[PDB]
């Protein structure tokens, strides 16, 4: 977690006696990580830039309807 | 490259002879780094709207 952050020290590597792998394993995890994290960061933006949809808002007129 | 991800010290700054100008030339680039990163997840991860609904979940049957 803090190394997805920017804070982990790389010390685990030489834990393990065989970094070759753990090094590819870890580099994967932060490339898979970003990945998801930026798909997420682009999924908001679009569903934010419209501002108002066609298919949104009927959703909220139906919970509102819903709630009362 | 850990200053990408940020892992790594940044103590070299205190080296160079020039500050003032290798400061505004590892801005540009992180900016450059950070863009070029970008621009590829965003031209393959994310990709009309149905097609890949409709074609590759035909492609399973």
């Amino acid at each position: 977690f803090k190394l997805t952050i920017g804070m982990g020290d790389l010390e685990m590597l030489s834990s393990t006696k065989y970094p070759v792998v753990f090094i590819i394993l870890l580099v994967t995890y932060i490339i898979l990580t970003f990945v998801l994290l930026l798909n997420m960061l682009i999924a908001l933006m679009g569903e934010t830039v419209g501002q108002v949809s066609k298919e949104s808002k009927h959703i909220w007129k139906l919970q509102w309807a819903t709630t009362i």
